[PDB]
């Protein structure tokens, strides 16, 4: 039950949320994992510990993904620790809601530096280091293409940008035999989801009980449940298999068919 | 190396081409396979034989997919033979080129009966029989969304229709715990490819040597090679795994990043 | 205020609904209009009368769009009456809801014959007759790409097919200097909307008062109102202008930004 | 022949290229135009002069669109000069080709500051100032969604981002009665096209004669010709008409059906 045995994965923002779920599912299948974290050092070591309990190797490495020089440092350290890399999961990100009239250059820069520029440099580093048969997977969101959501231009734009990076990088990574895809999840139970899901729930309002949100979202899902980090980690695991080689340069929505 | 052990798959038009590649890759991973064929009985038994050599169980069952009553019969027989079904691969199809002015109702009907109606009924039968955790996968083509291709409205329209079926059926199959996706391949080495690839090759013309076509197409691929039935079968295998559960209602292009 | 002066338009199913709104807006701008109708003869003559009151010329011509030979007859008569054609609006269509398990070949055929095959032949006739600078516009629906709607595979698939026709026909009509686009409306106040809108309203149920439906849909629209046939006719008018020449082979959603 | 009579338009980067073509076509139809320019002061005054010869009013106003405070200043001046605004055309942009490994933070920032951040602030200013019935139109490119193009991640990503802004801003501008759309042109004869078109021509190479490029691109167009700034200006003119009100939150490809 170890299709990824002998491979090395790097996941940005793997200390918690989706990042953690991806790190765990990759490790459960044999991959050694570099658990990057921005500031959640304790959560990251906890993930390394969870990996160990699953028989997987891992290492927590701090790096501020919104700073390109730190992304380069992160990769240098990861390669120094595990000797090479195969899979790169660009996951770090932030939600953001703001009246467009109130958006300042500072807020704009903060959002794009992490959500977009950070992913560009993580992808550049993947092109630089990923071994043949490798995989680079960026993170967009269904919000990049959704309609009817207000005060969300920074988030929608920063995620849509990454979809353009995916198609470009797939061409650029071809000679190296590394595929590049982009995942676009629907709602997934995490801290970000608990803070922002009301904006997506049918009839949602600020202050709506989380259980009601969860129920409204699950009811809009063909599978009648909300997604969890493990659902994303399992799908990413499948994309990391040799079997997924012919899937390249694609934006894949991971929604269970819901929202 | 048997993630699909104990599962039963049905593949329409599995006697040759992509269908055969899908049947073989599913069987290589543990699935028992119903090899449907329209008229290629000998190729189909050959596939059943190849499956046996891989340690997989298979059975060839004739059914004209362009006739709904025969699709229903095909499923009844498949269920009678293997006791149930988990994965349904709707693959049968035909290419078609025609000056739009020259298209007759008869040609229109012939194309849609197989490429579209056939897939609708195969999907209906999947909803009717697929067990929980099951998978239904329809076959479109990148030609459904390509621009610049002449005399191809019947093929483009018949394939685009199936993408609408995919989103609809995903909602309809949810309660049963069966996901529904659609694959849209780029060029894949088969009889259809050898007869029709010139239409897609850059600078292609009728009569262009097949080796030149192959070289032109491979050069337009990031992976620097053309796709083969095994590439499609491997990707479909990954989609049939439990790990792919959160991918639902999606049209996934299988192109290696090329055309 | 007559940008379409001297041009001749043919609109299928122009006796009522969206078709009527398109016929009226084209005539208001100078076009002579062939008002096709399947069985609503009285509504069609009413439209011809409304056109006359606007100073536009029109003629009602019966033709069952689900029968290719009648589509050919319709065009022969239209050309006999006005001497040529410039704009072809393929609008006739039907909604359809059905448990996929209950769909029969007869229902399938009925839906595709009108919604898809009919549009293919109307487009073929446009290629055959449209004068240089002409326009062919097909009708899809946002339902072709929507997710989360149950018992709707026949409608979603029959409309998605037309999007493939649009891209194909644009290539095929180029030499003749005729552009081909496809409109995909959101909800538009008509008989079809009054019978089917509950399926699209947030929290909709069969039996929900139409005023509540209208209010729920309008609230989901940035423009805070539901669309009407005139909104569609105005947009189609703009697409029929010489100014729209560079828009070709596109599926354009006409939703006011809503649903 | 003045559908836009009495309206005021602002076009970023209107001194030359597509921007100039848009300014001229809007003015030809009655709009007073604010011709913004970054550094081409002489070209901009030339455009103001061309507008005058067409009987349209115009004013050249310098503003570096890559600097948000200057975008705000540009709008303050435009409103001071013409008393209000109706149409905002966000057009300024740059092409960029670079081996992804060689991209520096400085290059990244330069590209996104103009192509993406600049458009966000132009859109914010449109929301702030556009009168009811107004229009905001952003500029993407078919390159945002194209496959097979190397060394182009910064351009593809910076343009794809704007498509996300379009959907978001359409929701945000609804209450004010201002629609927001995004145009995605194919090749259009301009300085940028003459410097970069080889990258898009079938079989293109650096150093390919421009006439051969033009011929190769035109041959890939259903209309058998390359697009020009006037083609874009005419389409934008149609989108600025009252008739286009129901088209909102859409990315419209302006390609004549080609590349
Ligand atoms: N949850 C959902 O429903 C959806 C989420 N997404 C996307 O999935 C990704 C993860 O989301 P989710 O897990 O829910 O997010 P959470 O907010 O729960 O956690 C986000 C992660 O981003 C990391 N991170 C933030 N800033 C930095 C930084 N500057 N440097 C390095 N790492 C950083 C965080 O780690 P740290 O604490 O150390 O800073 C954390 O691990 C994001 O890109 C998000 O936009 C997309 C669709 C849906
Ligand atoms: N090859 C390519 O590059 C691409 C192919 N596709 C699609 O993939 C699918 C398979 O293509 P490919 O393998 O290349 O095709 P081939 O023409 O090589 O074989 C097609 C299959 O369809 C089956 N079939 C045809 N008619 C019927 C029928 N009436 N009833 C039952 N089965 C039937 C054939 O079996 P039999 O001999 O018994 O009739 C055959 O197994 C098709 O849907 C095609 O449109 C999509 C994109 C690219
Ligand atoms: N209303 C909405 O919200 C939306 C509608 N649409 C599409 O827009 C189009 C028009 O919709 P709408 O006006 O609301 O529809 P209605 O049901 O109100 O009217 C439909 C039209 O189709 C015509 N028609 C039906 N069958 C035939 C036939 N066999 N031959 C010739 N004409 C025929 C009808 O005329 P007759 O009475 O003579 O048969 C009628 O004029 C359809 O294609 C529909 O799917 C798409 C998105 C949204
Ligand atoms: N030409 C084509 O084929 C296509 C073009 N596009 C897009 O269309 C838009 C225009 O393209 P095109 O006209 O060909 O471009 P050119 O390079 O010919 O001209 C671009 C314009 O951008 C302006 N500009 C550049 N920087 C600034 C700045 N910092 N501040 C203000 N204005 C600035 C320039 O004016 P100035 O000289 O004063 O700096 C110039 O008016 C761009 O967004 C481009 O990406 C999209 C698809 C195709
Ligand atoms: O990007 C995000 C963040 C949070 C969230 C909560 C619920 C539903 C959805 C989201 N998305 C997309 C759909
Ligand atoms: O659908 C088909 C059939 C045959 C073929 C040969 C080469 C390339 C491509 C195809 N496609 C899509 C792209
Ligand atoms: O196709 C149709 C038919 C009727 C209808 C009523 C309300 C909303 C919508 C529709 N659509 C798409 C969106
Ligand atoms: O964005 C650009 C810039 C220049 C150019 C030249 C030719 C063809 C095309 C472009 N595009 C898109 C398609």
């Amino acid at each position: 039950s170890k299709p990824l045995a002998g491979k090395v994965a790097l996941t940005t923002g793997a200390g918690r949320g989706i990042g953690r779920g991806i790190a765990i599912e990759l490790g459960r299948r044999g991959a050694s994992v570099v658990v990057n974290y921005g500031s959640s050092s304790k959560a990251a070591e906890e993930v390394v510990a969870e990996l160990k309990k699953l028989g997987a190797q891992g290492v927590a490495i701090q790096a501020d993904i919104s700073k390109p020089s730190e992304v380069v440092a992160l990769f240098d350290k990861a390669v120094s620790h595990f000797g090479g890399l195969d899979f790169v999961m660009s996951n770090s990100g932030m939600e953001v809601w703001c009246d467009e009239l109130e958006v300042t250059q500072e807020l704009f820069d903060k959002v794009f530096n992490l959500n977009t520029r950070g992913q560009f440099f993580v992808a550049q580093q993947g092109l630089k280091h990923c071994r043949r048969g490798g995989r680079i997977i960026l993170t967009s969101s269904i919000a990049a293409v959704m309609t009817g959501i207000p005060n969300h231009a920074l988030y929608a734009g920063s995620k849509a940008a990454v979809e353009g990076f995916c198609r470009a990088f797939a061409v650029d990574c071809g000679a190296k035999g590394v595929t590049v895809n982009c995942i676009a999840p629907g709602g997934v139970k995490t801290d970000m989801f608990d803070e922002n899901s009301w904006h997506y729930a049918p009839g949602g309002y600020k202050g709506m009980p989380q259980e009601k949100i969860d129920e409204g979202l699950a009811n809009m899902n063909p599978l009648k449940r909300i997604g969890y980090p493990a659902d994303i980690g399992r799908a990413v695991s499948a994309l990391c298999q040799e079997e997924s080689e012919w899937i390249n340069g694609q934006v894949i929505k991971l929604t269970g068919g819901g929202i």
